[PDB]
């Protein structure tokens, strides 16, 4: 079968055949679409078909499908699976798997970069201190004095699910949040639960509005341990506005390196439960979501006050006015400090080019419109007008439950 | 199978049981989600009639009553005999209101029960259709205190006698391809503007020419009619801060009235059913004015604002966009024409959703269409999970008539 997607701004029509290689479920049925739902242990039984499929993909990409190396590798993985119940990826396969998990991430607007990913093999790690050292080197390499470089560090794969490697942080760099007795929140409200865990584990919290959280690292299913990222490795950007000199007095900053650390990387049926990856920000992640979500820092009111907008009626669009100015300030500050950032116009335009290229060279590009379209100015970016097919390919990044809900504490 | 939807801004969780009553299909499968795709006989009819009558008599608390069974019997006998059937006035009103209630892409549905239904099923000619449409337009406009309305022309019979309004909206601006290569007026309507000229219209070739009506009764050739200008309420667009904004020469019309959809009630098909409500500001300010394939005025507004259009990262488009949408709301409000900003309308829809989940067990909703095309995440609907499914009675798309008309 062939499926067509249409861009309703340009009338470009693209034909998807890649969806035929989709295995996992979407959550939708013929009778209900779960397209806007946020969130829609493995034996030798199912593992070799998952392995074989990945290895067929791998050897096809290197133009070696059917070769002796291909057949021998399948043979080697088969015996290793029956002998040991799992298998180990070659370095080349790990690199390929990690790049394609990013390439397959249908919610990621930044995938034009998928092939320039620095893969750090951390599968020889055994302890939380070792994890901290790998993560520090990741942070230093990826930050690169503001000239950000995409990187992923891959810790040992799951075995029996009782010895998991986990980074308990959702992101490697993230600000603490503190629930005050009066009900207000100091810092990032999205991080209150994790902040409280860190404090319980012995973190001495500064209790400021932009405290970089400690790393909480779990090696081999042991209880997690706390580590402070060297501050010299944490690049931060004070937020000022190019016209509004009072904007700096809001006291805002953000960190430069977005590094997701709580997802699971699936490659050939293997599960990498600790695989922190990082790229660079699209401005709206900070300016729109982090700063202006009602349940995040929520600065719209105070910004709109300082701008002296008509805040009595929503139809003055005072929220939309402030939102743009905040987002100008984020992009201005990062560029002024020469820290890599991309605005939503550039990023969406690149994604369209990437997506068209993928359809031509690959037969498709799974894309989740709900997530691709930026959270401001949606229809003046070209992704808004682009029809997209969402389906799940492997290798893939998957969600996993927060470890404090599953972890069996040693004491 | 009893599904939950979470609002991630408020953690409010709603349980959806209404989706199990869904009938038609979404276009999605377990292998592929098509959520962002724009457009995915006597034996067929009586189950459709029975399903609708069942929900109707349940809605009036007479399910399983003699009146229910008799009507089921009566319609059953009518389909057996005439191969179709006719809705009582009460069922037609209920069916139309519920087609709006079920429009999963409509953010305005909190108003669904206050719909004025104009029964036009006695209409036989395009002139008669014109008369019904002028009355609709005048009633709905109401001197700018807009009121929701639908006018329902006779139902499809053998598909050769279809009633169709060829316009996509009762009121829309013409589009002309210039010899110069550009487009004057609304580019979205260039093709329809051609068919009006091809059928005899005398185009003023302006930037905001109200298109004439192209009305088709009983499958005959469509006929041109000019809506009385005194019935077409328009709002000149000025900014409450930029005096130069008036010189852009922008106006829009007050009455959004979709005329090309198909209303399905109890298996019956109403191919001509223009309905109207009132605008959300962003439809005009974001889509009509700022889409690249439409009036596409961002450049000119940004220039007048003297924004730095050298780099996208100055967010000059975003700044201009906000101001254009401030002007649209300000202009409609100042002229006392009903309009709703995207903040109010999405807040109302959240309240509507909660109302529907409480009193109905669900609300089918299409996130891709419900979230406004600007400032998405600062509106509550962005953080609202939504289940999309197809309920009937429903509004449906249909082929453009010129592609089908046996001339
Ligand atoms: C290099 C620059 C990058 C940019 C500009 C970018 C942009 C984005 C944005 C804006 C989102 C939406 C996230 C949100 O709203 O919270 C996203 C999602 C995502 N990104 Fe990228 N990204 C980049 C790099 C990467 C890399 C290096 C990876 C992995 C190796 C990655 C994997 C993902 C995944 C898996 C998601 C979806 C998360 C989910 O499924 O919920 N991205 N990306
Ligand atoms: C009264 C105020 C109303 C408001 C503010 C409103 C708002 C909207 C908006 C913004 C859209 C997206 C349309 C687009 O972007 O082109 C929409 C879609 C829609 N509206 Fe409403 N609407 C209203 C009244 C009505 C009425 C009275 C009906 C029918 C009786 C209706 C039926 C629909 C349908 C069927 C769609 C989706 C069409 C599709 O499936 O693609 N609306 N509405
Ligand atoms: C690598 C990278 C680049 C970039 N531009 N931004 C980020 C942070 C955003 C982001 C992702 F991308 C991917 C995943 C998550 C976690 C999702 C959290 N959700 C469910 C509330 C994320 F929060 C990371
Ligand atoms: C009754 C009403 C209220 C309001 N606020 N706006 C409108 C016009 C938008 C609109 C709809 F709502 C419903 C349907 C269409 C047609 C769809 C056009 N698509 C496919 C480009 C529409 F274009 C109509
Ligand atoms: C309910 C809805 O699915 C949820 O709010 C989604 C919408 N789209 C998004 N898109 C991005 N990029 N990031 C998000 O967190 C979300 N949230
Ligand atoms: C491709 C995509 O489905 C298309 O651009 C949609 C997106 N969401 C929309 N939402 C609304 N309200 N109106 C639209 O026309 C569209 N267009
Ligand atoms: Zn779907």
């Amino acid at each position: 079968r062939f499926l067509k997607v249409k861009n309703w701004e340009t009338d470009v029509v693209l034909t998807d055949t890649l969806h035929l290689k989709s295995t996992l479920e979407t959550g939708c049925t013929e009778h209900i679409c779960m397209g806007s739902i946020m969130l829609p242990v493995r034996t030798k039984d199912q593992l070799f078909p998952l392995a074989k499929e990945f290895l067929d993909q791998y050897y096809s990409s290197i133009k070696r499908f059917g070769s002796k190396a291909h057949m021998d590798r399948l043979e080697e993985v088969n015996k290793e699976i029956e002998s040991t119940s799992t298998y180990q990826l070659k370095d080349t396969e790990l690199i390929y798997g990690a790049k394609h998990a990013w390439r397959n991430a249908s919610r990621c607007v930044g995938r034009i970069q998928w092939s320039k990913l620095q893969v750090f093999d951390a599968r020889d790690c055994t302890t939380a201190h070792g994890m901290f050292n790998y993560i520090c080197n990741h942070v230093k390499y990826a930050t690169n004095k503001g000239n950000l470089r995409s990187a992923i560090t891959i810790f040992p794969q799951r075995t029996d699910g009782k010895h998991d490697f986990r980074v308990w942080n959702s992101q490697l760099i993230r600000y603490a949040g503190y629930k005050q007795p009066d009900g207000s929140t100091l810092g990032d409200p999205a991080n209150v639960q994790f902040t409280e865990i860190c404090i319980q584990q012995g973190w001495k919290a500064p209790r400021g509005r932009f405290d970089v959280l400690p790393l909480l690292l779990q090696a081999n299913g042991n209880d997690p341990e706390l580590f402070q990222i060297p501050p010299e490795l944490v690049l931060e950007v004070p937020i000022r506005h190019p016209k509004f000199d009072w904007f700096k007095d809001l006291g805002l900053k953000w960190y430069g390196l977005p590094a997701v650390s709580n997802m699971l990387l699936e490659i050939g049926g293997l599960e990498f439960s600790a695989c922190p990856f990082s790229g660079w920000y699209m401005g709206t992640e900070i300016g729109v979501r982090d700063y202006c979500d009602n349940s995040r820092y929520n600065i719209l009111e105070e910004v709109a006050k300082k701008m002296d907008l008509d805040m009595r009626k929503t139809s003055s669009l005072w929220k939309d006015q402030a939102l743009v100015e905040i987002n100008i300030a984020v992009l201005y500050s990062f560029q002024s400090d020469k820290v890599t950032i991309v605005d939503h116009h550039s990023a969406t335009e690149s994604f369209i080019k990437h997506m068209e290229n993928e359809y031509r060279c690959r037969g498709g590009c799974p894309a989740d419109w709900v997530w691709i379209v930026p959270p401001m100015s949606g229809s003046i970016t070209p992704v808004f007008h682009q029809e997209m097919l969402n389906y799940r390919l492997t290798p893939s990044f998957e969600y996993q439950p927060d470890p404090w809900n599953t972890h069996v504490w040693k004491g």
